[PDB]
């Protein structure tokens, strides 16, 4: 088995299932799904962080925002709900009246996700499972239901993997002052031994009740509890060698790193497994202020996925359900778009490896990404070239054979110097959906 | 803002208001104010500590004393209240039937205090505010009132500063064995992680509910919680840059040090800000056994204040209210005496700085202290010289002009060698109250 | 006495002399002074750290830059001294043949400086005193003289305070790899126990041999050695209470913070003592490529010191001598011009204290800086207004008597709304040198 | 870049070259090589550690054994070289007079090895390069040559990867007492800060001078020095990303684990990269007492590498040269015979990946090992079956096309229940050398 120590734990590497999966669905859903409001400011890495927390665009940050008097959220709250209306009161409004866990899993499977990961407890501390350590949970308040357990049964019956998300680093149930600046995160935390034990008993409890395939932590782990993870990790891996943990614990071990919006995004091959995450929009929690203006489009979603996958990453796309349990139409439609693209092109994505390089481009600026599957080399164009002549630069091949993916029709090419030249018969170019895809066998 | 680390926190120095204030009132008041008894043994630093805890003179130490069987307090307790009468039972007798927070603040303002600091929780653990972490408090038991909050409103409306005192180091609600010797203090403490969290949540709670101008800790801070103060201090200073903390935390940071009775008393200029504290008597908590025999006299109080102020210190004089909320007459009278002296001489005290030296003396043994205010040099005699000729030794001046303070009447003087000689016309000497005061302008 | 522990060293605050000194001279002089060359790229806070170490503008980093093959420095070194000319070999050309310490102290005295601080060992590890802990020092090689010692006697003869600079964080005598990006500094350090002892002993020796007025460390203190500093600070302070240390050690204690070029400048009053430091030009070490285009002007220097001084700081101006011990005239002439404005306006600068605010400006944008001296408030215009009606935006006065500093001639003024209006007669405005200075006495 | 901290170094995984190399040659050569003698007791994992150090079979432990008076080694030393012949004196007889590095690299190349790792300093502390940190090295004494350096050029000339072995945990130059029982290793170590610095500097120097492909430490890293490794690993990886480190340092990071003789052998697939290591005979250093009785046979070596390789490992085979630089023929002939089986079957070994399982066996017990190469699955019988009907217990195939590896001749096969049956024609079975190899393509 694994021993409770970093050297021993190193022995555990990211399981094959996670590496080969490529696409998963995040689900930020909770009492913050009720007010369902946030000022759609922009993308992390582009919105200046000295204003960021005051015009927070992440609707799940509502309580933090409500705690900063006179901030869009505060005014919005008083006008819609009134002053005498505490945030925790939303736990009782959080009823999931129309939630159908199996409809959800059906949806994610059509969409092409191979795993799903719901928030089991976000920064506000509300727990979506019947935990035995707090009464602020979905069984006692709102839904009157074990949201986490019921969803795991569904996802697993649909044959997808199930992981859990937990805010180890922050819990507003243990603080008062809101975060106004990045620097605040350094001292405005539970900070107590009591909180460290709590966090521990809670992740241990999710492991014992659901044995998730992934432990997805957020915001670091209570400094007083970091040494606990040696035991927790050994405990978890000895009951499920194929489980996995991300890199937001702040300790020596992780199975795969993470990148969020612009933040930590690799430009070329990293050399370790990682996962990119972002909302279909700018917020993770449902934001009734967002319109298509702020959401990506099926095509941008497909481009996001290829770019991520060509770089050894997995894309963990967030969906933001409504308080009643339904997934807003603007997001259900996009998941479907992606789902379809994956039905046609999935074999150039699932189960692939990175190639010598991730990227290239045509003489005329269309970007290209590559992926590998043994001797097969998928060439994925981020769009569809109009001309039949395609000149890819700074690229030479030693294959001899280059087929047009969806049809398998052998194509002619030749290395014209520093470039590679292929002729794609418009009959074939019109056959492709959002990306021209060529397969090359060396 | 301030970062949660000792290097960063160093950036914070004692605020000007505390430095310039010079005089403040401590208030040790609680259920121990009910039995209101202690054997008046003497002054800390003079009573041998191998007997000290057995004949404890600090009435607030009653529970500790009651826990040492057959000790004056134990016999006194059984005879007055009986064996079957636990100390905690005094929480219910602690009724403050005649407390008027505003009368108190009026009193302290007449007295000349520029700030006030009540015990919010002493060694016995009873809390004088409606804390949400223990039911042993003034809201649930005794007074049925938030003693701390109500007093803060008063003091602040009287225009004085408000700080809080808290026994971080000791809490008899978490121990059983009493302290019999100094050495016991090294292991007879709560000692638990639970206690450390508790102390933390409680000071954090006073900060959030009242934002005190001073955090006055006592008896050190729970070893398991010392690292918490980085966050607590940064948290506190970022909400109130003008707050301040004393030196009884046992960590790298403090704004001003403290000296208690004989213990740690500086003999000449220290070079850092500090504050002296002591009771009008020998005990801090009300002791119905003390008589004028054991209390200082308005004159000794004035001398204590000048000596302290000439050495860069602030004097924090303790008042010991009665269980019903009234301040015993022997103490109200002395506060008033001091108050008056300050109305006449206050300008040679408030807002001053130390001079090249703090002290001197006449040929005939009257001690002298100095204080500064720009080029003005206050010369304060600890008494009133009978003769018109005054020979101050080991002192020469380069001023040229030396006025008699309360009148401003220019006086003649000359440096007669190693000494300084001034002639104070008896008309002027009789005009002064407890101290002859000369002003010199160089 | 001071004890070897942070709580105790907290007691020591910035000595009065330092706070009142206002202006010191840094001297970066070493064997790097001989090639005396850098590509003059810019101001720290302005050049991208992405190419910084490659196009380094700080001539004292010659060795680092020379270790980066294909760097402008590497290019220059090979054509000028040859590929087989080791940096270390400069210690044999570093002969200080025309060096006259009394001449430097006199120049720094005439320039208006109150303390002088020379590099005793910069990053290259060459020591400008006969340390017994290495033979790569100015006694065994180059000058065959104790530069620190000799200049220490001269500065003191000239009546100025003498401090010492020491590269504790970097010593290239213990590394081989050059620094290429900021990240590198995290791991390209000496790292050994050996080196932590070397730094300790070397500063201890500087303290025993010359008991400096200031211990100015750079680049941090070796992690394995940080605790030694409790002992070193206590040792130093107990031998010399009035000494001081800067903030570049990476431990809880320091007396005054520092700010370099654009990096860390206070926008307004800070609350602690600090010191701005910069070259007269961009480099600290002599750079033959810098011409007047790259240097500040007497005007700009004065404006600098006034700004820095009105915000509570000290200005540590850097001079960079030539390999032969001579001070380049461009630098000597700027130091002299500053000296003149100070002989003339010293009183509005030395021994001053910040006022309620540091800053203000005229209707037509002339900037204005303030300083205090008891009741006397100096008003310094960064330059001399042409008109006679002068309008100061956002500033009333409760003084009644505004005089013209250099003549003492009373002037007419009144509060015109949120503004202050004063009439300075052009005969007076023509007398002022670089700055119109008004003196008010509220 | 990599940063000096475990979370960051986690990023670095075993380089592809190492994983694909499959076979390397260890070289234990030093001044112990001159007495070249040990009592040949057995295999680690077989000899009782109760007498192990007393009857030591590892000739490179000569000094330790010689310090145990009344040990077979002590006996032999006195009769052979005399009581007054200090171990250290062997450095003068260690002359490598017939040493030809290109000759070794060529032999290791012909033997089929892809990397070579020599002992740069074993437990006796003698260094086989001109380290500047001790005079007990091969430049000042014995060979008067830089053995590490010279062999490093040859191995690379021969096109092989070169790593370095370093005894970080033990250095007998810092102890006097010998090791007598396993327990002793817990306290008979250098122990000093001094030594932790020595090890750091020495490996740093090996990294600067030869940037090895592998840092293979032995016996742990000095406790006082364990943290230096964050800095050393980052430094090494940043200079050479494709380098690697083994698991004998006692800190969180490592790229591949090790297994020695019986100690730690994986029974089946492990999940991480590892490397088995052993002598061709029992000793690592040359032992004149070992004859063929104590060595493995070409047959056994091949069987070893196949087993080790099918379980995901690499086999690090040890060669032990003579004091004069010559490789004993018994060892040279085994290396050559292995080389031949590899020239012939390399393809089923190099660049391979574990299959679903490593193992299987025939009805009549012939063991069978598997390896993968994309879809191609190599089946290796440890030996050549006599019959033609071959029955493989517990193994179905879903391939359809099983060919005979050395001829490519298609063969007949079908699934007979929980078994697989194949018919290998004796003309083919007669062509195979030590192992019948079948290649399947499902």
């Amino acid at each position: 088995r694994y021993k409770p120590d970093w050297e021993s734990l190193r022995e555990h590497t990211v399981p094959k299932w996670f590496d080969k999966a490529k696409f998963g669905i995040f689900i930020h859903w909770g009492i913050y799904s009720v007010p369902g409001w946030a000022t759609p400011t922009g993308e992390l890495g582009k919105v200046p962080m000295d204003a960021w927390f005051f015009q927070n665009p992440y609707a799940e940050w509502y309580e933090n925002s409500l705690r900063i008097k006179e901030s869009p959220t505060w005014e919005y709250h008083v006008k819609t709900y009134g002053e005498n209306f505490e945030y925790e009161k939303f736990a009782d409004l959080f009823t999931a009246e129309k939630w159908d866990p199996q409809e959800w899993a059906d949806l994610f499977k059509k969409a092409g996700a191979k795993y799903v990961i719901p928030t089991t407890k976000h920064h506000d501390g509300f727990c979506l499972w019947g935990t035995k350590y707090t009464d602020f949970n979905s069984v006692k308040r709102g839904p009157k239901r074990d949201l986490v357990g019921d969803l795991a049964k569904a996802v697993r019956e649909a044959g997808l993997r199930f992981g859990v998300y937990y805010s180890g680093g922050l819990d507003w149930r243990f603080t008062t002052e809101p975060i106004r600046y990045p620097e605040d995160l350094s001292y405005i935390r539970p900070n107590t031994y009591e909180y460290a034990d709590y966090a521990y008993k809670q992740v241990m409890e999710l492991v014992d009740l659901y044995l998730p395939d992934v432990l997805w932590n957020d915001m670091g782990w209570p400094e007083k509890g970091k040494e606990d993870l040696k035991y927790l990790f050994a405990y978890y891996y000895n009951k499920h060698p194929e489980g996995s943990v991300n890199d937001r614990w702040g300790v020596p071990h992780w199975d795969f790193k993470t990148a969020e919006y612009h933040v930590n995004y690799p430009g070329d091959l990293p050399g370790y497994k990682w996962e990119f995450t972002r909302g279909i929009g700018l917020s993770f929690g449902y934001n009734r202020n967002e319109g298509p203006e702020h959401m990506l489009s099926v095509e941008q979603l497909v481009y996001t996925l290829v770019d991520v996958v060509s770089k050894g990453g997995n894309l963990l796309l967030n969906v933001g359900p409504k308080g009643d349990g339904t997934i807003p139409d603007l997001q259900k439609e996009r998941l479907l778009g992606l789902g379809e693209w994956l039905r046609k092109y999935g074999d150039a994505i699932y189960g692939t490896s990175v190639w010598e390089r991730c990227c290239a481009k045509t003489e005329d600026g269309t970007e290209i990404r590559f992926t590998r599957k043994c001797n097969r080399i998928f060439v994925i164009f981020l769009g569809i070239p109009t001309g039949e002549k395609i000149v890819i630069e700074d690229l030479n091949l030693s294959a001899g054979t280059v087929r047009h993916f969806l049809t398998g029709e052998r194509l002619s090419f030749k290395n014209v110097g520093k470039n590679l030249e292929i002729t794609v018969p418009k009959k074939l170019l019109e056959t492709d959906s959002i990306t021209l895809v060529l397969e090359a066998v060396e």
